[PDB]
């Protein structure tokens, strides 16, 4: 069908399959595949998952084109998801007009002050890890015990509730993509009634009568109670697994690097003198630190491929794009370009310096996105990660153990989880 | 699912059933549904075909802003249609930018110049008609002998061939429509291989090295060869189907009315002594010619129906309308409406005479609809339609016969076609 898609723009990619495309190749996960392609076609080339034809780039000026010169007309949605039933208006899977209300609606909620009179509340839940972390069975899991504490902070910072998740909690939070073949069985799903219950309604008792308060106050600017669920939904499971996922691998690169734990230890002790509680301005000075989760984020991007469905026929950087075509730009594979990084597969926070911050490209390096459909949550992200890195290095030191895998391999499929948890030794001072 | 959305616009209609909507009200046709709803909803209500919300409109201003003010913009596609195949790429089924290049494409073919050096190769076919016409078995079935002319005529101004048939012709051109209902099935079938075969090459051949020759002239402005047959086929079927259909309830109407017959061939003898050959400046002078073929249309409409797909939110005469909603404009109903015609029943081209020509509202009757998106070939299929009523009734009279259905009835289903053929008893003089 429109397997001969890209035979017909003269633009290259490994030979599609009946029905399948190009999916076989993801045997190795599609990083590999990104990988593979990037060095045997150039800086473009299309491929098929199933008979969807995606186009791949890696030329930074198209990029930019893609994810900011023309979003608004043109690259305005990402791949559609489903069958997911009143999620469809959650603001990262909305389309168009849509999400670009939703956009405006939640907008103000990670401002420049707005995450200002966050870190009070923040802080409290910091000391309920360092808690939860003084144990001292003399490794341990970090992402449970980061899950916990991200858990606690997006359900804080959303809405009133606190969790020391010594105990049980409530928030249950894969390997189905057949979709992605033969995703036409979307819209009969969207149909058979398929989409979440325990939490569909759990959040939306919350009356309370702010993320929560901010949307409640519900002249085409309303929202549905599914509407608030929705979004709800969206920011407790960024806020819980994207904010725990890097922490745990900034830690996995901490222990197995003691040069760079100790030099990071060493910047918290001077800005913040004695052990003084982290606010919201000692945070954005600590410039080692931004380099350390900076790093952390190339190595292991969230997105690993970014993604952009083509509205209408375009002529971009001097290349015709037709209609229905996604454009895929492979940020694993280009955080791990040998031609843009030098030794891109080893961990140098120097790469982010203050004389090295420049020669980075933009539009290489995004583990955030870019352009007005990037991470709305990227400062709560930023900021909610450093305020626990600061705490949690502050009282403790971390280390290999022989639970521990070393080198940590990531799911070969299409998640940036490791393999293996991160299970490593912590020591106290 | 969406059967809620008419409830929370404020908008009345027939309750919806799950899954089916209101298909099931279609029993007597979806006309008589139309006007039915037309009576106890007022000037705008809504319903469901299955789960697919239904806008259905009749002020003439807000269906002014529909079919022409927000066309470009908001109302640029019908409701989709399919499975087809290749065929998605014919102008009356594509969508956007692609059908607004094949508009622009196909848009010479009929203009005011194009149509005047085709009535020296129409008028041959005439006598063609003539000579099938006057064989003596002294009823007709109208439809055979003008569906062998208006087959004639159409494939001789797109392509090269003249068909006597009497003999066989290889024009080969329902009773399915589960989809309106369960439409989600569609892509289902666009992968499942689902489409024509003998034409979709036998055009194809057509190489001739003027509809074809001004097409194979394939910038952004190419066309493959399904492309030219794609088009090719709607140009056909079009030339074919809806001339000789029309022209069979034209005659019907005449023979039901020896008054406006034998007024009419009045007409033609005057304006055409001698009987006189049919120019190009003959036709466009018949006044009385123009009010029945006029009056005609309005109590049998091929459409029946306006629709447009509505692309994006608009607020159109003091009305939201969201995305997704399909707004319909009842024909049939508006042309069969009481408050627009007195006894609309009846037929009486009076309505359309010099007078009683500016009572009527050009968003009332609309038998080709208007706007961007209106009959291409309406002036193509005005001037073959009157050019046949012209040779026709300057040597032949119609009248009833006991093999014909009096009062004729239409197919209560969804196509402009009747219960029983026009079976006629033709007279010489
Ligand atoms: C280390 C932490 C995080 C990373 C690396 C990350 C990464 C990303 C990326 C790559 C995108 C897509 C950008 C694009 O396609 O151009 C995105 C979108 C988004 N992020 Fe995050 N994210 C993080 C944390 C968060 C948090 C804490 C929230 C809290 C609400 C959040 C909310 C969202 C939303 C709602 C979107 C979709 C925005 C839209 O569709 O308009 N993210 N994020
Ligand atoms: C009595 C004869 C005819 C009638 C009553 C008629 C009626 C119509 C109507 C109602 C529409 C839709 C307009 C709208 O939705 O606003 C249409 C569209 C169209 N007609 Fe006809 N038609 C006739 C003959 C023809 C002929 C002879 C051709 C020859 C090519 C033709 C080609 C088309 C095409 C291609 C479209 C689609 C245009 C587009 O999608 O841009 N029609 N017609
Ligand atoms: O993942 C698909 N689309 C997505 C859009 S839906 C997806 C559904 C979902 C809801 C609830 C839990 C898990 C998944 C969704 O809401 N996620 C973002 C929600 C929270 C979050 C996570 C990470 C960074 N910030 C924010 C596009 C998308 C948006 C934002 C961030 C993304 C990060 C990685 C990958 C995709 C991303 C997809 C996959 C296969 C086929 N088609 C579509
Ligand atoms: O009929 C559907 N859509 C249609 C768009 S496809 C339809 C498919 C088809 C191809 C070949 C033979 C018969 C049908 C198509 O090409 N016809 C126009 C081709 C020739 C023609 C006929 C009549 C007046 N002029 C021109 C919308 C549409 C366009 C133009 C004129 C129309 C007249 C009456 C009704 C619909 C019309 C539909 C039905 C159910 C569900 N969804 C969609």
């Amino acid at each position: 069908h429109s397997h001969g898609l890209f035979k017909k723009l003269g633009i290259p990619g490994p030979t599609p399959l009946p029905f399948l495309g190009n999916i076989l190749s993801y045997h190795k996960g599609f990083c590999m595949f990104d990988m593979e392609c990037h060095k045997k076609y150039g800086k473009v080339w299309g491929f098929y998952d199933g008979q969807q034809p995606v186009l791949a780039i890696t030329d930074p000026d198209m990029i930019k084109t893609v994810l900011v010169k023309e979003c608004y007309s043109v690259f305005t949605n990402r791949r559609p998801f489903g069958p997911v039933g009143f999620m469809k208006s959650a603001i990262s899977i909305a389309e168009d007009e849509e999400w670009k209300r939703l956009r405006s609606l939640l907008s103000p909620t990670f401002t420049s002050g707005k995450l200002k009179e966050m870190v009070p509340i923040i802080a409290q839940y910091g000391d309920v890890l360092v808690r939860n972390l003084r144990r001292e069975a003399e490794p341990v899991t970090l992402k449970d015990v980061f899950g916990a504490y991200s858990m606690d902070v997006i359900t804080s910072t959303s809405f009133g509730v606190n969790i020391d998740s010594l105990n049980n909690p409530q928030d249950p939070f894969p390997f189905f993509l057949s979709i992605t073949v033969f995703p036409f069985l979307i819209p009969i799903l969207e149909v058979l009634n398929i989409c979440t219950n325990f939490l569909r309604k759990s959040v939306k008792r919350m009356k309370e009568s702010d993320f929560l308060q901010l949307m409640i106050d519900s002249s085409h600017k309303a929202l549905s109670d599914l509407e608030l669920v929705a979004q709800s939904i969206i920011f407790i499971f960024a806020g819980y697994e994207t904010t725990s996922s890097v922490l745990s691998f900034i830690m996995y690169e901490l222990a197995t690097h003691p040069d760079v734990q100790q030099k990071l230890q060493e910047e918290i002790d001077a800005v913040l003198p004695n052990k003084a509680p982290p606010t919201y301005d000692t945070v954005l000075q600590m410039e080692y630190l931004d380099m350390v989760v900076n790093e952390t984020l190339r190595l292991f991007p969230i997105a690993m491929r970014l993604e952009r469905v083509c509205k209408k026929d375009v002529e971009i950087n001097g290349m015709f794009i037709p209609k229905g075509v996604v454009v895929m730009i492979p940020s694993y594979a280009l955080h791990r370009d040998p031609k843009y990084w030098t030794e891109p597969e080893k961990f140098l926070p120097e790469r982010f310096s203050k004389k090295n911050k420049d020669n980075i490209d933009p539009y290489i390096y995004t583990p955030f996105g870019s352009g007005p459909r990037n991470c709305i949550g990227m400062r709560f992200a930023l900021m909610n990660m450093k305020l626990a890195l600061i705490r949690v290095l502050q009282n403790f030191s971390f280390k290999p153990c022989k639970e521990t895998q070393i080198p940590l391999k990531l799911s070969l499929g299409g998640l940036l989880q490791p393999e293996k948890p991160v299970v490593l030794k912590v020591e106290s001072r």
